[PDB]
């Protein structure tokens, strides 16, 4: 596996959950700031997502502020998933692309 690319033109996304189903039965809460952390810093975000008031871009790179934006949105309820893509969803065979990987050099 090894970055070398244009950016692969396959859009299919992941959705990253900003939410968990169970800790208690059944109850919404706010994933913690790490674990979020973890699934959406320094990704490409696959579609445009308008949320507090900013307009997060289409395959814009999401800092860590961006990733905090997105919770404190998340904790006032307007965005329940994230589109972004990912290696999960790669279409270059031997190898990942930039947009696909991220950030994290
Ligand atoms: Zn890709």
């Amino acid at each position: 596996i090894v970055v070398r690319e244009a950016d692969c033109g396959t859009t299919n996304y992941i959705s990253v959950p900003l939410f968990q189903p169970d800790e208690v039965t059944r109850s919404l809460r706010l994933r913690k700031r790490a674990d979020i952390e973890a699934g959406l810093y320094g990704r490409v975000l696959a579609r445009e997502v308008e949320v507090l008031g900013v307009r997060l871009e289409e395959g814009r790179y999401l800092s860590m502020d961006d990733v905090h934006l997105l919770i404190k949105a998340a904790e006032a309820g307007e965005i329940q998933e994230v589109p972004v893509r990912s290696p999960l969803t790669c279409q270059t065979r031997y190898g990942v692309c930039q947009k696909c990987y991220g950030y994290d050099l």
